[PDB]
């Protein structure tokens, strides 16, 4: 591997092996472009916690990229986009919303949700997963999160998908249009929707904003930013996650039995589906100084990748780290990253794939719709997803 690229055809449908040989001949490396990407464990970790290692020199590049507006004006006050103090502030706001505590308002309604999604399914036997499952699933979640209504998951999945395929470098004039029209149309959905708990109150996520607004700890496009932020992070990944555990489980004949035979180890499970294939493989930072690592100098204003996808197959934390074994010990993985920018929905996540897994693998002669080989993976490089996943099951469910 002479100079890692996850644009590239092969990598994308399946980057293992890239990593395999990244983290035992070239731990720091550089790759196209002259993007450095980091793969063990321990350096991934690293590179998380150090804060020299911004997200300020993405911002700026991007919003100079989409030129002035309203989409930089939104987009450009995102929580992914901030460095302290900015990103403590907003943290600070959001964050108890997110607890294990806050969110046990959500499992009766998740439960509820993958049951209402399998239901058309049962009579058919067959379903694709990623269409019918995955996605309607994390949008009505992260709807449900906001207090937003669930019923609006489509239009606002698509509004955010408009808006989030902005951010993908690898842009086009037309994705650009669409993004700039959807911020828009996005940007009023939550004004209306702030103006009804200014007049009829709430207690949910979408309030707590409201009233940090008039505590003056964020602004009105700050809660939009927010808004959009959580709706598009938390839809994909969530729904990738969902389609990358099914595939795990399928392709993995005697794991699934296991879990079938002895439900108790669902947990961990998931877990390992998390580990073994994460929906989100990489995650970028700019650097604000020199610093060395494994005994590589890496430049001020140089990119760096952290690959999440490699460091949970490190076989210095992972004994057999290829193998998908969900009786493996659930020790933490990398899949909701570390330090300042840890995962503030990955309760969120496993309520749901905990969920979608206890539903799918409870029914009888699941099993792949399609050939092996016919799956194909979504052309964007923001989220490690299917474009489809056809299942088949016995009629009756
Ligand atoms: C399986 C699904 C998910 C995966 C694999 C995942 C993964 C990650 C990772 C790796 C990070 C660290 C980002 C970085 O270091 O740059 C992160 C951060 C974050 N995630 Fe998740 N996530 C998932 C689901 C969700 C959900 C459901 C939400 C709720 C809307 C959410 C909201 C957030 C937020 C707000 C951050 C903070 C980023 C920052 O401070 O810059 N995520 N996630």
């Amino acid at each position: 591997v002479t100079a890692f690229d996850p644009t590239d055809a092969d990598v994308r449908r399946d980057p293992y092996p890239s990593y395999h040989w990244l983290l035992r001949h070239d731990p720091v490396h550089r790759g196209a472009h002259r993007v450095w990407y980091v793969s063990r464990f321990a350096d991934v970790r690293a590179v998380l916690g150090d804060e020299r290692f911004a997200r300020t020199g993405i911002r700026r590049f991007w919003t100079d990229l989409v030129g002035p507006g309203l989409l930089a004006e939104i987009v450009g006050d995102i929580i992914l986009f901030q460095d302290e103090p900015d990103h403590g502030r907003l943290r600070g706001v959001v964050g108890p919303a997110f607890s294990p505590s806050a969110l046990r308002r959500l499992e009766p309604v998740i439960a509820g949700t993958v049951d209402d999604l399998l239901r058309p399914a049962l009579a058919r036997g067959a379903m694709d997963v990623v269409d019918e499952l995955a996605y309607p699933l994390a949008l009505r979640a992260v709807l449900g999160l906001l207090g937003l209504p669930a019923a609006d998951w489509g239009a606002v999945g698509r509004w955010s998908r408009d808006v989030g395929r902005t951010l993908d470098r690898g842009a086009s004039a037309e994705d650009m249009r669409r993004g700039h029209a959807a911020i828009a149309e996005f940007a009023d959905y939550v004004e209306r929707a702030l103006a009804r708990r200014r007049r009829e109150g709430g207690e949910d996520l979408l309030a707590l904003m409201l009233d940090a607004h008039d505590r003056g700890l964020m602004s009105r496009n700050e809660i939009v930013s927010t808004v959009v932020t959580f709706i598009f992070t938390g839809h994909e990944t969530v729904a990738s996650q969902v389609g990358n555990a099914v595939l795990s489980l399928l392709a993995h004949p005697d794991q699934l039995d296991l879990l079938r035979r002895r439900p108790d180890l669902l947990a961990q499970a998931v877990e390992e589906c998390l580990r073994y294939d994460p929906s989100v493989q990489s995650n970028t930072r700019q650097l604000d100084v020199d610093v060395e690592l494994r005994g590589r100098r890496l430049r001020r204003d140089d990119v760096v990748v952290v690959l999440a996808g490699a460091a949970n197959r490190d076989p210095r934390r992972y004994d057999r780290p290829d193998d998908f074994d969900i009786e493996r010990d659930p020790v933490p993985s990398m899949s909701f990253g570390a330090g300042m920018r840890y995962c503030l929905g990955s309760y969120l996540a496993r309520t749901q794939l905990r969920a979608a897994v206890a539903a799918l693998a409870r029914l009888p002669g699941l099993r792949l719709g399609c050939a092996s080989d016919a799956l194909a993976y979504q052309p964007r490089t923001m989220f490690r997803g299917l474009a489809s996943l056809p299942i088949a099951f016995t009629p009756g469910g």
